[PDB]
Protein backbone atom coordinates (compact mmCIF):
# COMPACT_ATOMS: atom_id res chain seq x y z
CA UNK A 1 0.00 0.00 0.00
CA UNK A 2 1.29 3.58 -0.51
CA UNK A 3 -0.42 6.42 1.88
CA UNK A 4 -0.55 9.94 2.14
CA UNK A 5 -2.18 12.49 4.29
CA UNK A 6 -3.32 15.83 3.70
CA UNK A 7 -3.09 17.75 7.36
CA UNK A 8 -5.81 19.87 8.28
CA UNK A 9 -3.76 22.97 7.77
CA UNK A 10 -1.93 24.37 4.29
CA UNK A 11 -4.93 22.44 2.46
CA UNK A 12 -5.07 24.45 -0.37
CA UNK A 13 -1.40 23.43 -1.11
CA UNK A 14 -2.21 19.69 -0.45
CA UNK A 15 -4.87 19.97 -2.79
CA UNK A 16 -3.06 21.73 -5.50
CA UNK A 17 -0.78 18.65 -5.25
CA UNK A 18 -2.75 16.05 -5.42
CA UNK A 19 -3.21 17.09 -9.20
CA UNK A 20 0.45 17.66 -9.54
CA UNK A 21 1.82 15.15 -13.04
CA UNK A 22 5.85 15.48 -12.52
CA UNK A 23 7.21 15.05 -15.68
CA UNK A 24 4.38 12.04 -16.54
CA UNK A 25 3.87 10.57 -12.44
CA UNK A 26 2.66 12.44 -9.19
CA UNK A 27 0.15 11.33 -6.71
CA UNK A 28 -2.30 9.90 -8.90
CA UNK A 29 -0.21 6.99 -10.17
CA UNK A 30 1.48 6.61 -6.80
CA UNK A 31 -1.05 6.60 -4.00
CA UNK A 32 -3.57 4.14 -3.46
CA UNK A 33 -4.76 5.70 -0.52
CA UNK A 34 -5.45 9.23 1.11
CA UNK A 35 -6.34 9.74 4.23
CA UNK A 36 -7.56 13.83 5.35
CA UNK A 37 -6.90 13.85 8.88
CA UNK A 38 -9.76 16.34 9.85
CA UNK A 39 -11.09 14.29 12.52
CA UNK A 40 -10.93 13.90 16.44
CA UNK A 41 -12.20 12.36 19.04
CA UNK A 42 -14.36 14.39 21.72
CA UNK A 43 -13.65 11.98 24.14
CA UNK A 44 -16.94 10.56 25.28
CA UNK A 45 -17.13 8.23 22.67
CA UNK A 46 -18.03 10.65 19.66
CA UNK A 47 -15.25 12.29 16.72
CA UNK A 48 -15.92 16.17 15.36
CA UNK A 49 -13.61 17.99 12.68
CA UNK A 50 -10.95 19.87 13.63
CA UNK A 51 -11.94 23.34 15.11
CA UNK A 52 -8.15 25.19 15.86
CA UNK A 53 -8.86 28.58 13.78
CA UNK A 54 -4.75 28.97 12.88
CA UNK A 55 -5.93 25.38 10.47
CA UNK A 56 -7.99 25.64 6.85
CA UNK A 57 -11.25 25.84 8.57
CA UNK A 58 -12.81 26.31 5.27
CA UNK A 59 -11.81 22.99 4.33
CA UNK A 60 -12.95 21.18 7.43
CA UNK A 61 -16.18 20.35 5.81
CA UNK A 62 -17.86 17.72 4.13
CA UNK A 63 -17.62 19.63 0.59
CA UNK A 64 -14.34 19.59 0.91
CA UNK A 65 -13.48 15.80 2.07
CA UNK A 66 -15.88 14.85 -1.45
CA UNK A 67 -13.56 17.28 -3.36
CA UNK A 68 -10.77 14.61 -2.02
CA UNK A 69 -12.85 11.49 -2.30
CA UNK A 70 -14.00 12.46 -5.93
CA UNK A 71 -10.55 12.72 -7.00
CA UNK A 72 -9.45 10.16 -5.53
CA UNK A 73 -12.50 7.85 -7.45
CA UNK A 74 -10.99 8.54 -10.50
CA UNK A 75 -8.38 6.28 -9.90
CA UNK A 76 -9.51 3.92 -7.46
CA UNK A 77 -7.33 5.55 -4.73
CA UNK A 78 -9.09 5.14 -1.63
CA UNK A 79 -9.76 8.14 0.70
CA UNK A 80 -9.88 7.02 4.02
CA UNK A 81 -11.63 8.75 7.40
CA UNK A 82 -8.73 9.49 9.29
CA UNK A 83 -9.15 10.15 13.05
CA UNK A 84 -6.24 11.80 15.17
CA UNK A 85 -5.45 12.76 18.67
CA UNK A 86 -3.12 15.46 17.71
CA UNK A 87 -4.77 18.77 17.40
CA UNK A 88 -2.92 20.31 20.39
CA UNK A 89 -0.35 17.76 20.44
CA UNK A 90 -0.56 14.31 21.55
CA UNK A 91 -3.53 13.85 23.90
CA UNK A 92 -4.06 10.13 25.34
CA UNK A 93 -6.62 11.06 27.70
CA UNK A 94 -8.86 11.85 24.55
CA UNK A 95 -8.52 8.25 23.35
CA UNK A 96 -8.23 6.28 26.59
CA UNK A 97 -11.83 7.76 27.84
CA UNK A 98 -13.06 6.82 23.95
CA UNK A 99 -11.65 3.08 23.99
CA UNK A 100 -12.73 2.27 28.02
CA UNK A 101 -15.42 -0.76 28.25
CA UNK A 102 -18.26 2.56 28.62
CA UNK A 103 -17.48 4.67 25.38
CA UNK A 104 -15.75 1.56 22.85
CA UNK A 105 -18.69 0.80 21.12
CA UNK A 106 -20.60 4.26 20.75
CA UNK A 107 -16.56 5.38 18.98
CA UNK A 108 -16.78 2.44 16.67
CA UNK A 109 -19.97 2.93 15.79
CA UNK A 110 -19.04 7.34 15.59
CA UNK A 111 -16.07 6.37 13.48
CA UNK A 112 -18.32 4.13 10.89
CA UNK A 113 -21.25 6.34 10.11
CA UNK A 114 -19.26 9.40 9.82
CA UNK A 115 -17.17 7.26 7.21
CA UNK A 116 -20.16 5.96 5.78
CA UNK A 117 -21.64 9.06 5.93
CA UNK A 118 -19.32 10.46 3.40
CA UNK A 119 -18.66 7.32 1.13
CA UNK A 120 -15.33 6.94 2.04
CA UNK A 121 -13.29 3.77 1.98
CA UNK A 122 -11.79 2.73 5.52
CA UNK A 123 -10.12 4.21 8.04
CA UNK A 124 -7.03 5.70 8.88
CA UNK A 125 -6.04 5.17 12.87
CA UNK A 126 -4.00 7.96 13.76
CA UNK A 127 -4.47 7.81 17.86
CA UNK A 128 -1.02 7.98 19.42
CA UNK A 129 -0.32 8.04 22.92
CA UNK A 130 3.30 8.68 23.72
CA UNK A 131 4.68 7.07 26.82
CA UNK A 132 1.14 6.30 27.44
CA UNK A 133 1.55 2.68 27.03
CA UNK A 134 0.02 0.30 30.31
CA UNK A 135 -1.79 -3.12 30.36
CA UNK A 136 -5.08 -1.59 30.34
CA UNK A 137 -4.31 0.89 27.96
CA UNK A 138 -2.89 -2.37 25.51
CA UNK A 139 -6.17 -4.44 25.99
CA UNK A 140 -8.42 -1.81 25.25
CA UNK A 141 -6.84 -0.20 22.45
CA UNK A 142 -6.92 -3.48 21.06
CA UNK A 143 -10.31 -4.44 21.91
CA UNK A 144 -10.67 -1.23 20.18
CA UNK A 145 -8.68 -1.86 16.56
CA UNK A 146 -10.57 -5.41 16.83
CA UNK A 147 -14.15 -3.99 16.80
CA UNK A 148 -13.74 -1.94 14.52
CA UNK A 149 -11.57 -4.13 12.05
CA UNK A 150 -14.75 -6.78 12.47
CA UNK A 151 -17.03 -3.90 11.38
CA UNK A 152 -15.16 -2.41 8.45
CA UNK A 153 -14.55 -6.00 7.30
CA UNK A 154 -18.26 -6.80 7.21
CA UNK A 155 -18.66 -3.36 5.10
CA UNK A 156 -15.77 -4.30 2.49
CA UNK A 157 -13.96 -1.61 4.17
CA UNK A 158 -10.16 -0.85 4.66
CA UNK A 159 -8.85 -0.17 7.93
CA UNK A 160 -5.38 1.26 8.34
CA UNK A 161 -3.21 2.74 11.71
CA UNK A 162 -0.41 4.72 12.42
CA UNK A 163 2.16 3.91 15.16
CA UNK A 164 5.01 4.74 16.53
CA UNK A 165 8.37 2.80 14.91
CA UNK A 166 10.07 1.71 17.84
CA UNK A 167 9.38 -1.05 20.61
CA UNK A 168 11.23 -0.15 23.54
CA UNK A 169 9.53 2.62 24.82
CA UNK A 170 6.12 2.82 26.60
CA UNK A 171 4.69 4.54 23.58
CA UNK A 172 1.27 3.05 22.56
CA UNK A 173 0.73 1.98 19.52
CA UNK A 174 4.22 1.30 18.89
CA UNK A 175 6.31 -1.65 17.10
CA UNK A 176 5.71 -3.76 20.00
CA UNK A 177 1.87 -4.00 19.29
CA UNK A 178 2.25 -5.06 15.38
CA UNK A 179 2.13 -8.64 16.42
CA UNK A 180 -1.32 -8.09 17.71
CA UNK A 181 -2.50 -5.66 15.31
CA UNK A 182 -1.37 -7.19 11.33
CA UNK A 183 -4.35 -9.28 11.47
CA UNK A 184 -6.23 -6.68 12.11
CA UNK A 185 -5.23 -4.12 9.62
CA UNK A 186 -4.54 -3.62 6.32
CA UNK A 187 -1.90 -1.82 7.02
CA UNK A 188 0.60 -0.14 9.43
CA UNK A 189 2.43 3.37 9.07
CA UNK A 190 5.02 3.29 10.99
CA UNK A 191 6.27 6.68 12.01
CA UNK A 192 9.98 6.59 12.03
CA UNK A 193 10.42 9.48 9.14
CA UNK A 194 14.02 10.76 9.61
CA UNK A 195 14.49 8.34 12.24
CA UNK A 196 14.17 5.23 10.34
CA UNK A 197 16.59 4.12 6.71
CA UNK A 198 18.19 1.44 4.92
CA UNK A 199 21.02 2.77 7.18
CA UNK A 200 19.75 3.16 10.42
CA UNK A 201 20.77 0.94 13.07
CA UNK A 202 18.57 -2.22 15.07
CA UNK A 203 14.97 -1.79 15.20
CA UNK A 204 15.13 1.23 13.16
CA UNK A 205 17.07 -0.12 10.50
CA UNK A 206 14.09 -0.92 7.30
CA UNK A 207 15.47 -4.29 7.54
CA UNK A 208 14.32 -4.20 11.40
CA UNK A 209 11.17 -2.42 10.40
CA UNK A 210 10.09 -5.05 8.40
CA UNK A 211 11.64 -7.78 10.80
CA UNK A 212 9.29 -6.54 13.60
CA UNK A 213 6.23 -6.57 10.74
CA UNK A 214 6.99 -10.14 9.90
CA UNK A 215 4.23 -11.98 10.07
CA UNK A 216 2.92 -9.83 7.18
CA UNK A 217 5.06 -7.40 6.13
CA UNK A 218 3.47 -6.32 2.40
CA UNK A 219 1.24 -4.44 5.02
CA UNK A 220 4.07 -2.31 6.71
CA UNK A 221 4.72 1.55 5.32
CA UNK A 222 7.76 3.19 6.13
CA UNK A 223 6.78 6.67 6.77
CA UNK A 224 8.74 9.27 4.86
CA UNK A 225 8.66 12.97 5.52
CA UNK A 226 8.28 15.53 2.07
CA UNK A 227 10.18 18.09 3.62
CA UNK A 228 13.25 16.16 3.66
CA UNK A 229 15.69 15.57 0.49
CA UNK A 230 17.61 12.63 2.29
CA UNK A 231 18.27 11.02 5.41
CA UNK A 232 20.06 8.45 7.49
CA UNK A 233 22.80 8.59 5.07
CA UNK A 234 20.45 7.73 1.77
CA UNK A 235 18.33 9.81 -0.82
CA UNK A 236 14.34 9.81 -0.45
CA UNK A 237 14.62 8.29 -3.94
CA UNK A 238 16.80 5.62 -2.23
CA UNK A 239 14.44 5.28 0.56
CA UNK A 240 11.61 4.67 -1.29
CA UNK A 241 13.62 2.24 -3.82
CA UNK A 242 14.80 0.08 -0.65
CA UNK A 243 10.44 -0.30 -0.20
CA UNK A 244 10.47 -1.17 -3.58
CA UNK A 245 13.52 -3.60 -3.48
CA UNK A 246 12.21 -5.40 -0.21
CA UNK A 247 8.21 -5.71 -0.55
CA UNK A 248 7.01 -3.20 1.59
CA UNK A 249 4.98 0.15 1.46
CA UNK A 250 5.42 3.84 1.83
CA UNK A 251 3.47 6.30 3.80
CA UNK A 252 4.37 9.96 3.02
CA UNK A 253 3.76 12.46 5.29
CA UNK A 254 2.49 14.60 4.06
CA UNK A 255 0.91 16.41 0.72
CA UNK A 256 2.48 19.53 1.22
CA UNK A 257 5.42 17.83 -1.14
CA UNK A 258 7.76 20.90 0.67
CA UNK A 259 10.97 19.65 -0.75
CA UNK A 260 11.57 19.51 -4.30
CA UNK A 261 12.85 15.88 -3.76
CA UNK A 262 9.03 14.94 -3.87
CA UNK A 263 8.48 16.46 -6.79
CA UNK A 264 10.44 14.91 -9.37
CA UNK A 265 9.12 12.19 -11.67
CA UNK A 266 11.42 9.06 -10.71
CA UNK A 267 10.07 8.85 -6.92
CA UNK A 268 6.31 9.12 -8.25
CA UNK A 269 7.38 6.23 -10.76
CA UNK A 270 8.75 4.38 -7.85
CA UNK A 271 6.31 4.35 -5.98
CA UNK A 272 3.54 3.78 -8.81
CA UNK A 273 5.84 0.46 -9.00
CA UNK A 274 5.25 -0.24 -5.56
CA UNK A 275 1.91 1.08 -5.61
CA UNK A 276 0.95 -1.09 -8.90
CA UNK A 277 -2.83 -0.85 -10.69
CA UNK A 278 -6.12 -0.16 -8.86
CA UNK A 279 -8.50 -0.13 -11.32
CA UNK A 280 -9.81 1.98 -14.90
CA UNK A 281 -8.75 5.87 -14.69
CA UNK A 282 -12.40 7.97 -14.94
CA UNK A 283 -11.51 11.27 -15.19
Amino acid sequence: MVISWIPPYNVPVSFENLEKSFDGYGPADGLSHIAPQFWVPDGNGGISYVTRDDYSMDYMNDDSVKVIRDWGNQYGIKTMLCIYNGEHGWDWSLVSTSISAANRQSFVDAIVTEMKRLNLHGVEVDLEGPNADSPTDTENFLLFMEKLSDTLSSLGKDLTIATFASREWDHIPDASHWPELLPLVDGITSMGYEETGINATGDLSYAGQKSMAAGAPEKLMLGMPDHLDSWQGSSALQQVEWAQDNGVGVALWDMQLRNEAWQRRDIWKALSEIRGPLGTTYT
